[PDB]
């Protein structure tokens, strides 16, 4: 089996992707954030305290015949950034694509952080990192890539995310209409759970590529490109005004300049950013400072190659008993 399924920016800064899911007999069509930083599939519901709902469609088991209580199941997720989100679980059929998997794991959110309800366009979140990272006890559950991938023509999933338009993720195939040249596939550990490699270097502009490993992970649900501090100063230093502002929280630069490419290494290969997919636009409505879309990993602890780094790829997320990841320009 395959599936294959659009996926939309949920606003004009492409600050995440939706992609539409349905759940449950008739079907509900959510539109969830695919995380291939995270592993759980959790959706707001009829059973989110309603204050914490604002705007997302909801997911109502009782009104799916194939809905079933997992008994004692609860899960509790928090995220890199802080935001939040628990509840109990049902199984139920799931499809995304046209691809069908039964009995799937499907978090029902009780409570949700804020940045989860100011998200009006966000009904959830479909994790695609391993299944050792969910987060249900006391019976840990399968992501949905994990349940589909016996079926799969290849056990294989791939992320097209669009530069301010849609893009697409296909399941099982791996399509060699959607990028130029060939795939250059890097190693992966597994042992934290994500879909983490190590880039070969990075270069800012039209500069010399340094060579260097960066290790990091394939992330998303990440909007931002987060990397060690001497890499991000390098970039930033190549635009006039360009500064860290502890006050905003990162890097800002005047909205007047025009940014600089920034390319990763892949193996002997380079997948290039331009400049434009580095800007984050005003930080508040009007004002001439602009928020960057490569900022310092310094304080998280791991280096994230988020969508502004993946929007530039075709990449695949190799998933066979040894993982691997490929990226190709496009
Ligand atoms: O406060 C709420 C949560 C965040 C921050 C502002 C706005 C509403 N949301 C934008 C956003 C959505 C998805 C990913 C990244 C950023």
């Amino acid at each position: 089996s395959t599936g294959s399924a659009t996926t939309t920016p949920i606003d004009s800064l492409d600050d995440a992707y939706i992609t539409p899911v349905q759940i449950g007999t008739p079907a509900q069509t959510l539109n969830l954030d695919f995380d291939t930083g995270s592993s759980d599939l959790w959706v707001f519901s009829s059973e989110t305290t309603a204050s914490e709902v604002d705007g997302q469609t909801i997911y109502t088991p009782s009104k799916s015949t194939t809905a079933k209580l997992l008994s004692g199941a609860t899960w509790s997720i928090s995220y890199g950034d802080g935001s939040s989100s628990s509840g109990d679980v049902y199984t139920d059929t799931v499809s995304v694509g046209g691809l069908t998997v039964t009995g799937q794991a499907v978090e029902s959110a009780k409570k949700v952080s804020s940045s989860f309800t100011e998200d009006s366009t966000i009904d959830g979140l479909l994790g695609l990192a391993f299944s050792t990272l969910n987060t249900v006890s006391p019976t840990q559950q399968k992501t949905f890539f994990d349940n589909a991938k016996a079926s799969l023509d290849s056990p294989v999933f791939t992320a097209d995310l669009g530069y301010h338009a849609p893009g697409t993720y296909n399941f099982g195939f791996i399509d060699t209409t959607a990028y130029t040249g060939s795939i250059t596939y890097t190693a992966v550990s597994t042992k934290q759970g994500f879909w983490e490699w190590t880039s070969t270097g990075y270069a800012v502009g039209s500069g010399t590529f340094k060579s260097t490993s960066i290790d990091g992970i394939a992330d998303t649900g990440t909007t931002l490109l987060y990397l060690p501090a001497t890499v991000v100063s390098a970039y930033w230093a190549q635009v006039s005004g360009a500064k860290s502002s502890s006050s905003v929280g990162g890097y800002v630069f005047p909205c007047s300049a025009t940014l600089p490419s920034f390319t990763f290494g892949v193996g002997s290969a380079r997948i290039v950013i331009p400049g434009d997919y580095i800007d984050f636009g005003p930080i508040s409505t009007g004002s001439s400072s602009c928020f960057g879309g490569i900022q310092s990993s310094a304080g998280i602890g791991i280096n994230i190659f988020g969508d502004v780094a993946l929007k530039a790829a075709f990449v695949v997320f190799n998933g066979a008993t040894t993982p691997t990841l490929g990226f190709a320009s496009k």
